[PDB]
């Protein structure tokens, strides 16, 4: 009798609605608590990316028309094409891929931050818009939304996720929502730092980087969810867990190889670009714990160019 | 025929995203067109909303200490109460409420707005944590949250919502998501604003105006995307949701009477509350495209707190 509980922290007999909402009714909703956090790595992303708050009107991209001037109409279709595919895949993973995770939250500050980073990752699709009302003719806008919607390879890699998305396996889904920040767009970001490496379109490099800054918080965060819940398994389903995230990854380089073959071969960049591919694909493995397979030489990147990323 | 049509466009032989994830995969996907909008509304409610972006870090609430310890514990009690009572409501709107809203967008532009709307209540919620961790001690803000969880009364306003937004009807859904910052907070804003109006806690009622100047908006928008989906139904059907909106209305004034009694009836603030909350029913209703049933004599308003409200 030494250990009877007489009084029930009102914490352990709650839960929150999102839980309340999905998966138990049985008992009743607690508000979130700011004032006693269960895990401090939340409120240190929390605050990170509430302050990293910016808005594409913040650059002013208009400065980059002489330069857009001097590429001519191949390479400027090129870069519409390209940042209209990178749209894509921002408009999955704010309207689908963020908010699939909120019911999957481990804590309640969780919760708040995919809500964050749905918005985000919105800022992030809406600022190629505004590249494009700036730098882009009505023309080129509209045949890039064409090709994007007729593109079969393009559209085969967020059709690989999305099924993630909308299934019953947070893990499974976890894992594509840490993907997406964490590799799937860097064949696209090759194009404008390739190009700002040579002093062209230096604003719209400086829209990318604001939107890196989001995605590798995105990624580690992702990572770090992932992480906790898989040490939460049973050494057989963590090891099943482990060869999943590879053989994804593994599908997922294919996709994105035979997509970048055909946006950038024309250009020589297809190789490049699949190289820095390749190295954000070891930096994901990495955010979830695991070592990367890829070797030096076939994750090459220019110093030029790596100048531009790390920035 | 005169007009020759060479190409079919791009946006009518595709879908959104998160059409194709939940509803549709007979077509690819578009990426968001920010170029061209369909929906100027949706523009203009984007930039206000972004444009508006605010953290309660902005807000010196330790400025409030002087007038915090003027207040007996009773009333110092009362305000945590409320407060937390609030933060729940926004935790249901942030987690479940606003992102369940964005798979039945009418536009691309409005699956992006609602994810910023799904973020700002979030910070909505953490502003009630900043407040506390200014003003109260550990205790008051433990003794709250079980005030919230053992709260009935309270607990069945947000579980009378919660199965409109886990149900497929996009109406009910919508109305509800109207409901919560339309009608449903309005008995708590009562207390900061009646606070201020005697010369109490003015940082808070600025947080609270903050709150507000989302909070209007986001009634405004869900009201005015009711109105579009409803006025395409037959006659019949729109008396049907019509019908609904009141019944369910009628429900929710009834559950909110008996919360805001409970909760004032002691500090003999009830009659006013709830008087604040009716003329804000009517609001609600009006933004919805109905007539507002309430009388001028349980809407009564005294002018120094509709002064704290218009600020
Ligand atoms: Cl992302
Ligand atoms: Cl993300
Ligand atoms: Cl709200
Ligand atoms: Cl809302
Ligand atoms: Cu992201
Ligand atoms: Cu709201």
């Amino acid at each position: 009798s030494n250990i009877l509980e007489m009084t029930k922290n009102y914490y352990d007999r709650s839960v929150s609605p999102v839980e309340y909402a999905y998966f138990d009714q049985s008992q009743n909703m607690r508000a979130i608590n700011w004032n006693k956090i269960v895990d401090e790595k939340d409120l240190e992303v929390w605050n990170r990316v509430t302050q990293n708050f910016w808005l594409p009107e913040n650059i002013p991209v208009s400065n980059d028309l002489p330069s857009w001037n001097e590429l001519d109409d191949d390479w400027q279709q090129l870069i519409t094409r390209t940042f209209t595919g990178l749209t894509l895949l921002d408009t999955v993973q704010s309207s689908i891929g963020d908010v699939a995770q909120i019911k999957n939250s481990l804590t309640e500050q969780e919760q708040v931050i995919y809500a964050n980073f749905a918005f985000m990752v919105g800022v992030h699709a809406r600022s190629y818009g505004t590249i494009f009302s700036t730098l882009c003719t009505s023309e080129q806008i509209e045949e890039a939304h064409e090709w994007v919607v007729d593109n079969e390879a393009l559209q085969a890699r967020p059709k690989a996720l999305i099924p993630f998305y909308t299934a019953d396996d947070p893990l499974k889904s976890k894992i594509a929502a840490a993907l997406m920040p964490g590799f799937l767009l860097y064949g696209g970001f090759y194009l404008p730092f390739y190009l700002s490496a040579r002093g062209k379109l230096p604003n719209t490099s400086d829209i990318i980087r604001l939107i890196l800054r989001d995605k590798v918080i995105h990624n580690f965060y992702s990572g770090y969810k992932y992480q906790l819940k898989v040490a939460k398994l049973s050494p057989e389903k963590q090891a099943e867990m482990k060869q999943f995230v590879f053989d994804l990854l593994d599908k997922m380089i294919g996709l994105e190889k035979t997509y970048l073959h055909q946006l950038y071969d024309g250009f020589g960049l297809a190789d490049e670009a699949i190289r820095f591919s390749l190295y954000n694909a070891g930096k994901f493995l990495q955010n979830l714990g695991y070592e990367s397979p890829f070797t030096k030489e076939e994750t090459r990147i220019a110093p030029e160019v790596f100048a531009q990323l790390s920035a």
